[PDB]
């Protein structure tokens, strides 16, 4: 755990972060994908073998020592805003026990089905929120990573007005 369990946002490359391990924004079948997952597959590859798991699940691969937790967030094209919106909590909570059991004191974590899973809606405050419910409960120092300049100052005045 750290010492003053913190949130931070940093517009940036997940695949160059400076925590103890990442969450992948997966694809269910464990492919290379696009996206966050793309960058994931390129840098740290040993960690797709048998990383495939169901939507809502989060499934942990050792790339050496440095842990890949593999996210499955829903797709919205395919799932209802009801349905989509549960899965996606349920991503958000498996992350949170497999940040748990590592022991790690930091995690680097995208905000899931906010891309190419999105169906074109703007979901940062929904998947923000949920990675919130989940992760508050844990005493890792969370890194959010983004690519815009308005979603890292929407993401930084959402951790700002909880402090
Ligand atoms: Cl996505």
């Amino acid at each position: 755990g750290a010492m003053a369990p913190s949130y931070r946002v940093k517009r940036m490359d997940i695949a160059k972060n400076d925590e103890e391990c990442v969450v992948n924004a997966a694809n269910p079948r464990g492919l290379p994908g696009d996206g966050v997952c793309k960058a994931v597959y390129k840098k740290w590859p040993e960690s797709f073998k048998n990383s495939a798991t169901p939507v809502g699940t989060a499934k942990t691969v050792m790339c050496g020592t440095y842990p890949v937790i593999h996210a499955v967030g829903p797709n919205f094209s395919n799932y209802t805003e009801s349905e989509g919106d549960r899965e996606l909590a349920a991503a958000y909570r498996e992350v949170a026990k497999e940040v748990t059991r590592l022991g790690v004191n930091s995690v680097a974590i995208p905000l899931l089905s906010t891309g190419v899973y999105s169906g074109g809606k703007d979901r940062l405050t929904q998947s923000l929120n949920h990675l919130f419910t989940a992760m508050d409960s844990t005493d890792a120092d969370v890194v959010i990573y983004c690519r815009d300049k308005e979603w890292e100052k929407k993401i930084s005045e959402a951790i700002q007005m909880r402090t």
